[PDB]
């Protein structure tokens, strides 16, 4: 898509149980969406067992829509009409991540 780079960890699609009940996992960004990514997982939640998200991981995009440029808020509400099932993008990304947690 891009180019050949560090990285190896390529994207891929996670199911999710109903996005209404998906309050176990949560989501950090900053403004305009400069980057939002997976803040951390909660044992019993159903993206937490149906899905193999965790913290570090970024999100791409979200039942389609992309979330690469949306707000923290802004995600939260894809999330929320999620529906039945919300198919979230993770890609291995300790760095983008790590901005947040300094």
């Amino acid at each position: 898509f891009l180019g050949e780079e560090d990285i190896p960890r390529e994207p891929r699609r996670i199911v999710i149980h109903r996005g209404s009940t998906g309050l176990g996992f949560n989501i950090i960004g900053g403004e305009d969406g400069e980057g939002i990514f997976i803040s951390f997982a909660l044992a019993g939640g159903p993206a937490d067992l149906s899905g193999e998200l965790r913290k570090g991981d970024q999100i791409l995009s979200v039942n389609g829509v992309d979330l690469r440029n949306a707000s923290h808020e802004q995600a939260a509400i894809a999330l929320k009409n999620a529906g039945q099932t919300v198919t979230i993008i993770a890609q291995y990304k300790p760095e983008e991540y790590s901005r947040f947690e300094a």
